[PDB]
């Protein structure tokens, strides 16, 4: 059965990997129409080989697309495919270097004391419930990166809710298993989403402003080559891309490290722990565990005949426990002195944009939240569900208790 390998199942995948690693690890799975690679060594050299595996089909949904999601979608205007991850050379180095220039940790300082600030709002607004109980999800990790990212590119934070909604239906429709009829309401939401990226670039052209959609009119108006398309792609990406990985990232934090009471021990009598910590979580609990590629011409990978057009899904979170590079690797130690190494952010030329301010909001959470809850506590592991998906490993829910 595929080795136990479960494409959509985002549960517990890792004993699957395993076997994967050790008995096929380049297996053609006719279910999804991929070859599925687990292997470190593989999977870091696919990422790097960009001229012969390109990401045109990052972006594609994984199931087809059905009649009636795609009329909505024609009707609606929908003319998305990717901002970045799915674009190759030439078009994606020259955008790709104009969006660089905002995301640095320089750009991120200003930002520090604002995010500090609002984690411990909503810290103090938990500690509040009545039964003290909570949920790191609903309760932190929901708004602290959301609320971040619109701020940055100039959207109302008022429509947190809505801009869930719409993260929610790009993840589905892009990596879920669904039916035709499933599609319909995720087809209206990007529909919706697409609809307000235009209005904000126009928004921008007509009265300008002090943030990153802004700052993007202003770069194409001062004579750099980037198109209004182009552009609300770019928040398209960055409104996605933005919160989706770091909530979940904010959520395995807490999950991952309340599992190990241990090591939590360790971050609450040494808070100089928590990046180091923040990057085994990125190793052992990455928010995508895998992602795509396709062969542009005749090729292996690890030994294995590839036919040109064929699809390749690379599992990071197999690699990130490869034994050939992590000692132990199914073991979580936040002391372990090569989790950078960690494939969770990719590698090579679509290397992720925002990685540093993804940890530096993970690291904010551990900080405060550590020190206001010393006695945070986990209700159960059995109470952790997990959104079926091909690629994001989402937790829906991380019930806390404290004393
Ligand atoms: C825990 C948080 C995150 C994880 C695990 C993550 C993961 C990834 C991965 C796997 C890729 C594809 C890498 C490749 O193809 O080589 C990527 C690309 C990208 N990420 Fe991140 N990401 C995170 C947070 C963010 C944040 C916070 C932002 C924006 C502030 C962001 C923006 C982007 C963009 C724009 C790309 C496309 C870059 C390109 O194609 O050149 N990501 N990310
Ligand atoms: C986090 C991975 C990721 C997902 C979607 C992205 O959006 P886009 O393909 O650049 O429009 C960009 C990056």
């Amino acid at each position: 059965s595929h080795h136990g390998y479960q494409p959509f199942d985002m549960h517990n995948p890792f004993p699957a990997y395993k076997e994967l690693r050790q008995e096929e690890p380049v297996m053609f799975d006719e279910r999804i129409g991929y070859w599925v690679v687990t292997k470190y060594d593989d999977i870091k050299t696919t990422f790097d080989d960009w001229e012969t595996f390109s990401s045109e089909n990052a972006q594609a949904p994984v199931r087809k697309r059905g009649p009636q999601a795609t009329q909505i979608m024609t009707d609606g205007g929908f003319t998305a495919y990717s901002g970045l991850s799915a674009r190759i050379p030439p078009e994606h180095t020259r955008i790709r270097a104009i969006a660089q220039k905002a995301f640095t940790p320089r750009r991120y300082k200003a930002l520090e004391p604002d995010i500090r600030a609002m984690v411990i709002d909503r810290v103090e607004k938990m500690l509040a419930n009545d039964q003290h109980v909570g949920d790191m999800v609903s309760d932190l990790a929901y708004d602290i990166p959301t609320i971040t990212i619109l701020t940055l590119i100039g959207a109302d934070i008022s429509m947190v809710d809505t801009y869930k909604r719409w993260s929610d239906s790009r993840a589905a429709m892009t990596w879920g298993d669904l039916s035709d009829e499933e599609q319909i309401p995720h087809a209206h939401n990007l529909v919706e989403y697409w609809q307000e990226c235009q209005r904000m670039v126009a928004d921008a052209h007509a009265h300008g402003g002090d943030n990153l959609t802004a700052d993007l009119v202003r770069a194409q108006q001062e004579g750099q080559e980037i198109t209004d398309h182009e552009i609300a792609s770019l928040l398209y990406s960055l409104l996605f891309a933005g919160h989706e990985t770091t909530t979940t990232l904010i959520s395995n934090c807490f999950r991952v490290l309340l599992d190990h009471p241990e090591q939590w021990q360790a971050i609450l009598e040494n808070p100089k722990l928590i990046p180091a910590a923040v990057d085994e979580v990125l190793r052992y609990s990455g928010s995508i565990v895998g992602w795509r590629r396709k062969a542009l011409k005749d090729t292996e990978i690890g030994g294995v005949a590839i036919k040109e057009g064929d699809g390749v899904l690379l599992l990071m979170g197999s690699a990130n426990r490869d034994e050939a590079r992590f000692e132990n690797g199914e073991e979580f130690d936040i002391s372990r002195a090569n989790a950078r190494e960690h494939l969770s952010f990719g590698f090579g030329i679509h290397y992720c944009l925002g990685n540093m301010l993804a940890k530096l909001q993970a690291k904010i959470c551990l900080e405060e939240v550590t020190r206001l809850v010393p006695s945070l506590h986990l209700v159960a592991d059995k109470a952790i569900g997990f959104r079926e998906n091909l690629s994001f490993r989402v937790p829906t829910s991380v019930p806390v208790t404290w004393n």
